[PDB]
C-alpha cells in the first residue's frame, strides 16, 4: 500500500500538508475550506492503512485515490466546467489531463493582506489554519512550486510570525521578513518552472543534460559515476514533482540528501554545516550551497575528446553516457561559465561527432572543435557587457522601460500583460548580474534570462497569439535567449488604431504601491508603443513623462475625479499629434 508507504515516510503534518498541496494545484478555483475537507479525508483514510494495509481501498494508486477525492467537488460544471472532463477520464488518462489543466496564470484575486496586529492575532487564534492557508494561497497560484520546498517556507513563514508578533514593533519586524520570503518564493517557482518545462517538453536526457553541468559545476572532486547517480536521482524527483507526483516527491528528496550527507567526504569538501542541518533546511542548504574548489592539476579536455584514436567506438557503444563525460569534464573545468552555453557546446560535439564518424577520415574534422566554441563563447560576452553600460546609466526602471519598448516592438501581438512583467522581469538582471565583475557577469545574466524567458512561454503557451514567439520556445530550449535575440521588429503587424481609456488613470491610482503605480505607468507604455511600432524615438519618454507625471498634478490635486476627466482627455490630444 503506497499510501501508507508514504504517510509512515514522511510522517501527518507533510503528508496533510503535501496532500493539500497537491489538491491546491489541481483545482485551483476550489475554495480553501473545500480543500481542507477533501484533506482530511484522505488522512482519516491513512490512518486506516496504516492500521491495516489489507483493509478496502489501500491498494490503490495514489492518483487514484487523491483523483477521486478531488474529482467530489470538480464534478460540478457550474462552478468548474473544464475540469469535470478530468473526472469522466479514469488514470492514467485522467492525471494528464489535470496536468494539463495546470493554469500559470490564474483569474485570481489577491490576498489584500491586513495589519500586522490582525495577522498576529489570526496566528494565535489558530495558526494550525493559519499556516494551513499559506501553502494553499502559494500553491493554488504555483501549480508547479516545488513542493517540498513549498514547506521549507511555511515553516520559515511560521517562524517569522512568532517572532515578530512578540516583537516590540511587530510590523518593522514581520513584514521585512514576509518580503524576503515572497522574492525568494517568485525566483523558486520559476527555477521549478524551467525543470518541469525542461523535463516534459524536451525530455529527461534535457534535464539530465542541465543538472550533469550544474553539480559537477558544484562538485568537481566527485567522480562521474558519482555524479551520474547524482542525476539520475535527482530527475527522479522532478518528475515526480512535476507529474504530480508530490508525495514520493517529497520522499525521494529526502532519500537523496541523507544520501548525499552520508558520502560527504565523496561529493564535497563544502556541506559540513548543510548536511547537520534539520529536515527541511537540509535540503533547502545542500541545493545552493557554494562550488567546491577544483583538483589541484588537472588534464587537458582533448586528449579524452580529440586527441585519443577511440571517439567513435566510445560514442558508438553509448553517445549519452559519453556525451555526459564531456558534460562532466568541461563543466568541472568552468564554473565560470553559463549552463545553457555549455548544453550549446556538448550539442556542437554531438553534431560534429555525427559528421566526422560518418566520413572516412574521422580526425581531422573534430580536432577543429575548439575554434567552433570561440564564436558560441563570445557571442554570450558581447550582450551581457553590452546591456549593463546601458543600464548603469539609466537604472532599473528606466532600464525596464528600454525593454518594453524593444520587446514590444519586437512581438506586438503579445498580450500587454504578459510584455509587462517578462520585460520588468528581464531587466530585473541588470540588478542582480551587473553589479558583479566580469568573471560572474556573462553566466549570471544568461541564466536568469533562461529562467525568465520560460516565464514568457509559458504564458504564451496559455493562449498562443505570435508566430515567432512559439518558435524561439519549441524549436530548441537553450537556444532560446540568442533566438529571442535574433528577431528583428516585426513588419507584418496590423496595430489598432486608439483606445482612450488606456491613456486615463484615475483616483484609486492614488492609494497604491509603488510598483503597482510603475506597472500601471508601463501598461500604458506598451499600449502607446502598441499604437505606433515604426518611427518613433525617445519621445515615447515624454509622452509617458506626461501619462506619469500629470499623475502628480491630479493625486494632489484634492478632487472628487474632476481633473480626471479632463486634464487626462488633454493628453490624448498630446498622444496623437506628438
Ligand atoms: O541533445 C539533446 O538536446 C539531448 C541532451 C542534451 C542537451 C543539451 C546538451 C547536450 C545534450 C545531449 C543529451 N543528453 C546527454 O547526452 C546526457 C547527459 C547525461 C548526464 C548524465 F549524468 C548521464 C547521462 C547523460 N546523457
Ligand atoms: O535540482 C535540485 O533541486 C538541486 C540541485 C543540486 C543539488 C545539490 C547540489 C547542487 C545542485 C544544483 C541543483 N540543480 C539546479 O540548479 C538545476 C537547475 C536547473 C535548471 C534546469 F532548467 C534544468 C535542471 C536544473 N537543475
Amino acid at each position: 500500500s503506497e499510501v501508507a508507504h508514504r504517510f509512515k515516510d514522511l510522517g501527518e503534518e507533510n503528508f496533510k500538508a503535501l496532500v493539500l498541496i497537491a489538491f491546491a494545484q489541481y483545482l485551483q478555483q476550489c475554495p480553501f475550506e473545500d480543500h481542507v475537507k477533501l484533506v482530511n479525508e484522505v488522512t482519516e483514510f491513512a490512518k486506516t492503512c496504516v492500521a491495516d494495509e489489507s483493509a478496502e481501498n489501500c491498494d490503490k494508486s495514489l492518483h487514484t485515490l487523491f483523483g477521486d477525492k478531488l474529482c467530489t467537488v470538480a464534478t460540478l460544471r457550474e462552478t468548474y466546467g473544464e475540469m469535470a472532463d478530468c473526472c469522466a477520464k479514469q488514470e492514467p488518462e485522467r492525471n494528464e489531463c489535470f496536468l494539463q489543466h495546470k493554469d500559470d496564470n490564474p483569474n485570481l484575486p489577491r490576498l489584500v493582506r491586513p495589519e500586522v496586529d490582525v495577522m498576529c492575532t489570526a496566528f494565535h487564534d489558530n495558526e494550525e489554519t493559519f499556516l494551513k492557508k499559506y501553502l494553499y494561497e502559494i500553491a493554488r497560484r504555483h501549480p508547479y512550486f516545488y513542493a517540498p520546498e513549498l514547506l521549507f517556507f511555511a515553516k520559515r513563514y511560521k517562524a517569522a510570525f512568532t517572532e515578530c508578533c512578540q516583537a516590540a514593533d511587530k510590523a518593522a519586524c514581520l513584514l521585512p521578513k514576509l518580503d524576503e520570503l515572497r522574492d525568494e518564493g517568485k525566483a523558486s517557482s520559476a527555477k521549478q518552472r524551467l525543470k518541469c518545462a525542461s523535463l516534459q517538453k524536451f525530455g529527461e536526457r534535457a534535464f539530465k543534460a542541465w543538472a550533469v553541468a550544474r553539480l559537477s559545476q558544484r562538485f568537481p572532486k566527485a567522480e562521474f559515476a558519482e555524479v551520474s547517480k547524482l542525476v539520475t536521482d535527482l530527475t527522479k524527483v522532478h518528475t515526480e514533482c512535476c507529474h504530480g507526483d508530490l508525495l514520493e516527491c517529497a520522499d525521494d528528496r529526502a532519500d537523496l540528501a541523507k544520501y548525499i550527507c552520508e558520502n560527504q567526504d565523496s561529493i564535497s569538501s563544502k556541506l559540513k554545516e548543510c548536511c547537520e542541518k534539520p529536515l527541511l533546511e537540509k535540503s533547502h542548504c545542500i541545493a545552493e550551497v557554494e562550488n567546491d574548489e577544483m583538483p589541484a592539476d588537472l588534464p587537458s579536455l582533448a586528449a579524452d575528446f580529440v586527441e585519443s584514436k577511440d571517439v567513435c567506438k566510445n560514442y558508438a557503444e553509448a553517445k549519452d553516457v559519453f556525451l555526459g563525460m564531456f558534460l562532466y569534464e568541461y563543466a568541472r573545468r568552468h564554473p565560470d561559465y553559463s549552463v545553457v552555453l555549455l548544453l550549446r557546446l556538448a550539442k556542437t560535439y554531438e553534431t560534429t561527432l555525427e559528421k566526422c564518424c560518418a566520413a572516412a577520415d574521422p580526425h581531422e574534422c573534430y580536432a577543429k572543435v575548439f575554434d567552433e566554441f570561440k564564436p558560441l563563447v563570445e557571442e554570450p560576452q558581447n550582450l551581457i557587457k553590452q546591456n549593463c553600460e546601458l543600464f548603469e546609466q539609466l537604472g532599473e526602471y528606466k532600464f525596464q522601460n528600454a525593454l518594453l519598448v524593444r520587446y514590444t516592438k519586437k512581438v506586438p501581438q503579445v498580450s500587454t500583460p504578459t510584455l509587462v512583467e517578462v520585460s520588468r522581469n528581464l531587466g530585473k538582471v541588470g540588478s542582480k548580474c551587473c553589479k558583479h565583475p566580469e568573471a560572474k557577469r556573462m553566466p549570471c545574466a544568461e541564466d536568469y534570462l533562461s529562467v525568465v524567458l520560460n516565464q514568457l512561454c509559458v504564458l504564451h503557451e496559455k493562449t498562443p497569439v505570435s508566430d515567432r514567439v512559439t518558435k524561439c520556445c519549441t524549436e530548441s530550449l537553450v537556444n532560446r535567449r540568442p533566438c529571442f535575440s535574433a528577431l528583428e521588429v516585426d513588419e507584418t503587424y496590423v496595430p489598432k488604431e486608439f483606445n482612450a481609456e488606456t491613456f486615463t488613470f484615475h483616483a484609486d491610482i492614488c492609494t497604491l504601491s509603488e510598483k503597482e503605480r510603475q506597472i500601471k505607468k508601463q501598461t500604458a507604455l506598451v499600449e502607446l508603443v502598441k499604437h505606433k511600432p515604426k518611427a518613433t524615438k525617445e519621445q515615447l519618454k515624454a509622452v509617458m513623462d506626461d501619462f506619469a507625471a500629470f499623475v502628480e498634478k491630479c493625486c494632489k490635486a484634492d478632487d472628487k475625479e474632476t481633473c480626471f476627466a479632463e486634464e487626462g482627455k488633454k493628453l490624448v490630444a498630446a498622444s496623437q499629434a506628438a
